[PDB]
């Protein structure tokens, strides 16, 4: 997932 790694900051706060 992306909110789960750091590569991806989503709106996953």
């Amino acid at each position: 997932g992306a909110c789960s790694d750091p590569r991806a900051r989503y709106r996953c706060r």
